[PDB]
């Protein structure tokens, strides 16, 4: 199952190419400016077979809960209404969002004690590094 080492509170410390990823998602400039500057936390918790991922910024939060393998509805931080699914593959949490005939992936893995999120939209890739608080 998901490693217990995912559980807890993670703080963003570095990011690369997030602006273009947000462009590719259709996010407008004003919102991209906040996404490029903010350093969110990501809180991962689990109760039974339900994993919860809560993202906190001072001006925008989000939260998803899911069971591995099972599709769920998600309203994203940029206000997309998606059908999403998270699977566990080779120790990574692999989240796919689908909306409007579009698709994006957000893979979260543990590497050297950090959480690495890799995001892909139509070949535009970004990486975000999180440390464990
Ligand atoms: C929720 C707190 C940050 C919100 C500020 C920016 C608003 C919208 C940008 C939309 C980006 C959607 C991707 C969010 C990041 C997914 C990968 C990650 O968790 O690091």
């Amino acid at each position: 199952g998901m490693s217990n080492k995912f559980l807890g509170t993670w703080k963003l410390v570095s990011s690369e190419n997030f602006d273009d990823y947000m462009k590719a998602l259709g996010v407008g400039l004003a919102t991209r400016k906040l996404g490029n500057l903010a350093k969110p936390t990501v809180i991962i918790s689990k109760k039974g077979d339900i994993i919860t991922i809560r993202t906190e910024s001072t001006f925008k939060n989000t939260e998803i809960s899911f069971k591995l393998g099972q599709e769920f509805e998600e309203t994203t931080a940029d206000n997309r209404k998606t059908k999403s699914i998270v699977t566990l593959q080779r120790g990574s949490l692999n989240q796919v969002q689908r909306w409007d005939g579009k698709e994006t992936t957000i893979k979260r893995k543990l590497v050297n004690g950090k959480m690495v999120a890799e995001c892909k939209m139509k070949g535009v890739v970004c990486t975000r590094i999180y440390e464990k608080v």
